[PDB]
């Protein structure tokens, strides 16, 4: 299933990062990683439980259709970008973390407990209040694990609708080229230490597709933008971008 | 629908015959640079790949939105065409042999079903199942176009949201967190004069327009206006910036 590539260090070493990329053509059957140990250790899942919490929020009702304008009330917010009415692709693009925490306690510990078991979502540990177990609590997801339910929300295998699946994955697109087509999101855990920042997702590229995660140690938020750029490096080396 | 002469500067300034559609939220406010031709029935050309594509997953033809489409071996018009496809792959590079082999399995009685239901244009397939779009007697305004894609975007055509979710995806070109364009070119050869195409959807923030542009086309060398003079009308509109 899972092979090692210490080459790929090389990436990681001028900027000094901590991190693992894991990387799967078709399935995650066949899948290279430059650190085994890494790539299965478990961290806070940040921004990117916005997936699953949003494929929940539909399955519920909470969330009614892929047209749902989220609006702003007036109350500032914790960023300038948050403070505008949004759809539920925008809500997802701009990580607008209070509208999901509303997704969130309208969908409930209950309900939202199931979906993480029947999703196989990490360690399932939902603790910490409801409105905030992805951002401060004590969820943790490995980034083998965020590849194993990417490849079945792209295979429309999660247990949710086709519809609702088609819904996450068209609010996921972040790049549309001539030759290729890329789903992704970022996160940034800021309430762990030390904070963890993701970049998980995946490409399709002529007839074929990659899945990835990507995560890392960041210390301060200039090194942000690694999170997106080593990864997308490893990935035009193969040609899977570009 | 209401005219605005001003949009004419950006078609005189590139010597060009040619309409362009607005609508902001819906179809009931819509602004067009010539009243006249906004309602005047064109071929469709590669723009029917996007009723084509939702016909081909409702009958069953197209099996899934992950369905390749293989390359035989037998040359094809454009080298471009000349390998395995995905929808997307086939509706981006618009590999007209895919959806002709689309077009011969839904059928003539189906196909003419799904055009009624959809309400396109003039509803004519006469010219031979695998080349009414392109050479036949169809014929499509740039007002019906924009009708049809306002449905398809609110998931109100006879088909299934789950088919019309899966095209609307082959249709993204343009993304970024609040802005969102799906659209679909077309070059009609096989009429004369030649018609060049436009059409889609903007999705800015929590607003949506609708568009649809066409024009003559002498050759191949004007087809990039299809594109850069709806671009200029819609940046002096503010959609853009």
């Amino acid at each position: 299933s899972i092979t090692e590539n210490t080459s790929w260090n090389k990436e990681f070493s001028a900027e000094a990062v901590n991190g693992v990329f894991v990387l799967c053509k078709s399935s995650s059957k066949s899948c290279a990683t430059n650190d085994l140990a890494r790539a299965s250790k478990e961290y806070l899942p940040a921004s990117t439980f916005k997936i699953p919490n949003a494929i929940i929020g539909l399955e519920t009702g909470v969330i009614k259709n892929e047209h749902q304008v989220f609006k702003w009330d007036g109350k500032p917010r914790a960023m300038k970008q948050w403070e505008r009415d949004l759809t539920l692709r925008g809500a997802i693009q701009v990580s607008a973390v209070p509208v999901f925490q509303q997704i969130a306690r309208e969908v409930g510990e209950v309900r939202m407990q199931k979906y993480l078991k029947k999703f196989s979502y990490g360690n399932q540990n939902i603790s910490g209040g409801i409105d905030k177990f992805w951002l401060e609590g004590q969820l943790r997801i490995s980034a083998v694990n965020q590849v194993e339910f990417l490849e079945s929300l792209y295979l429309n295998k999660l247990s949710a609708s086709k519809e609702n699946q088609l819904i996450v994955k068209e609010a996921l697109v972040t790049e549309a080229a001539p030759e290729y087509l890329v789903h992704s999101k970022t996160g940034w855990g800021m309430g762990v230490t030390p904070q963890v920042g993701w970049w998980v997702g995946w490409v399709e590229k002529e007839t074929e597709v990659y899945f990835f995660a990507f995560n890392m140690d960041i210390d301060n938020e200039s090194k942000l933008p690694l999170r997106k750029s080593i990864p997308t490096k490893i990935m035009e080396s193969e040609g899977i971008i570009g």
